């Protein structure tokens, strides 16, 4: 019986992520870890023309007054269902090889992405729904997507307090993208209500048991992404949400409820950020792998994936 | 141990479904049937305001040149996301219930659903594809997006003449609805490649294996789909499929080599039509629930359903 280590490296844009990630797998470590890139050509290219490129347009767009929110909220929208596809997709040729969590032995293969899922599928859509730019309703429509969390889904975020970390996003600039301190403080904030529905979740916490202190570490029901629909839109006339919206809250539920966060502190120099995150590795998950030919399979996939949409590595 | 039977009406609009529904469920037979509705409130108003509207709308403003294709297909694609949701929330909180396919004894309940997922998130998105509103690409998201089949997954779909079928949509128009032939005759051609596919796939039909034969009953990889997909912004240089869009395939296959196609004559009158449906259900699948108090659950779920989002009945 094998395992092979899965790590998510997450958080917000620009904060020294994609650069420890290449520091990480500069240490000439034998090809038992795989690393997997942002789907980016898929995002410029073959997915749609720079949809990168839309997402800061649209918001100045709706910022500078161009067009209805509902305007902004659409493309804003397609632009979340295209970003997304390319780290679905990958997760659906995975699952099938994904066994139980064996705990935390040597894994045969360690995967390290360059992002995961719920960053493109909840996360910025929820930033984008406190940036005006979202519809709750849209939000909640990923929420009910979210693919079944698989076991060993250890998925690492990020620490930098805001001045340091606006500083590092000043210092680089995307393809087509623009620069947003409200976007920024935005995602920060999905980031730490996400994170925290975990701890929260982990420890007994119900959302539905917890929802009339939102009416009016050990965190609470404010403390969860829950507070974000607390929304006029989705309560009825008797306060409570409608069922179509309660439901897809026990989904996210169950989503979240299962995942193995961690969150390094991206305060020091590259290198020993990433001895840390090869710390932070130890104590994570690893899985078996249903079929005894799924490695190489989960090698070639991962590997392939690189290959045709790594505009970094 | 108990089974719950689960049955999914489909096919394309104003064939006789919805009508035979009511008709079928008006035979006084005990509440051990529980009827869910198209979710159309959620629709109309909670969801977004008459999206209905807006799908119809957008293809005579995109038909009578007034937008960019990518503008129909922006808007076309909400559409799709905000009409699926609904059945997809669902389909979320009723898995944790479903157990195995005990073959197909008598099913203590007896679900009759109008409408299945992948009518909003294959079918009609597919359909847009064809109705040059719906981009390849997005309709690739909703297939990397659609759930994994659940056991006892038994899916209705329907046969009429299209003259008479024509004739039926014109004796009754929807809230905010156009009647359009192309994208009548589309989804006649979606609802067929997919009750297609099934059939060719069940029979160790290979998309993969069969792919060449695009290039240039038992039906092949040309009676497929998967035909569809054979567009031009999906090859790459070589004319192999990207990866990213090939593994999508795969996902596709394993969703709908796994489910239970029948397909009633609506020819006939209400009453046996749903005589027949009636008689299609004895030789459909019936499946465990997971929680011996699943089924109650499984009951006021659905009921909660109908009661917030069934503006039918
Ligand atoms: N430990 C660090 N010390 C100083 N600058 C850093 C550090 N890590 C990242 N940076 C810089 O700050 C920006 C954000 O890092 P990057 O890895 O490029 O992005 P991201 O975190 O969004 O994936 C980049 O310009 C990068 O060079
Ligand atoms: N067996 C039938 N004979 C004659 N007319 C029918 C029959 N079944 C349905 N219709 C009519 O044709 C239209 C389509 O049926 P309906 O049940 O309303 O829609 P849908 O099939 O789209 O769910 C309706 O106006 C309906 O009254
Ligand atoms: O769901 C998403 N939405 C989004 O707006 N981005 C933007 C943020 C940033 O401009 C770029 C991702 O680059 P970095 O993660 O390297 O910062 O795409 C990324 C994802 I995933
Ligand atoms: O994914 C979908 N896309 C779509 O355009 N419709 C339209 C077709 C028709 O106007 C109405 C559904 O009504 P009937 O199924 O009763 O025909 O919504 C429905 C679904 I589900």
């Amino acid at each position: 019986m094998p395992t092979l280590l899965r790590v998510y490296i997450d958080g917000p844009h620009g904060m020294g992520k994609t650069t420890t990630t290449q520091l990480l797998v500069a240490l000439g470590s034998r090809d038992d870890i795989v690393y997997v890139p942002e789907p980016m050509t898929y995002w410029r290219v073959l997915g749609a023309s720079e949809t990168i490129a839309n997402i800061y347009t649209t918001q100045h767009r709706l910022d500078q007054g161009e067009i209805s929110a509902g305007d902004a909220a659409v493309v804003m929208t397609s632009a979340q269902i295209t970003m997304g596809m390319p780290y679905a997709v990958t997760d659906a040729v995975l699952a099938p090889h994904i066994g139980g969590e064996a705990g935390s032995p040597p894994p045969a293969l360690t995967l390290i992405f360059d992002r995961h899922p719920i960053a493109a599928l909840l996360c910025y859509p929820a930033a984008r729904y406190l940036m005006g730019s979202m519809t709750p309703q849209a939000v909640l429509a990923f929420v009910a997507l979210i693919p079944p969390t698989l076991p060993g889904t250890n998925i690492v975020l990020g620490a930098l307090p805001e001045d340091r970390h606006i500083d590092r996003l000043a210092k680089r600039q995307r393809p087509g993208e623009r620069l947003d301190l409200a976007m920024l403080a935005a995602i920060r904030r999905v980031y730490g209500l996400l994170a925290n529905t975990v701890r929260y979740l982990q420890c007994g916490g119900s959302w539905r048991e917890d929802w009339g202190q939102l009416s009016g570490p050990r965190p609470h029901i404010g403390d969860t992404l829950f507070t974000l629909f607390r929304a006029p839109e989705l309560l009825a006339p008797n306060g409570d949400l409608y069922n179509v919206f309660a439901w897809a809250l026990d989904v996210l539920a169950k989503r979240l409820r299962s995942m193995h966060v961690f969150i390094l502190d991206y305060d020091q120099s590259p290198a020993g950020c990433r001895d840390a995150l090869l710390q932070l590795t130890s104590g994570m998950v690893q899985t078996h792998v249903t079929t005894p030919g799924s490695i190489p399979t989960i090698c070639d996939l991962a590997r392939t994936f690189a290959r045709e949409m790594g505009e970094a590595n």
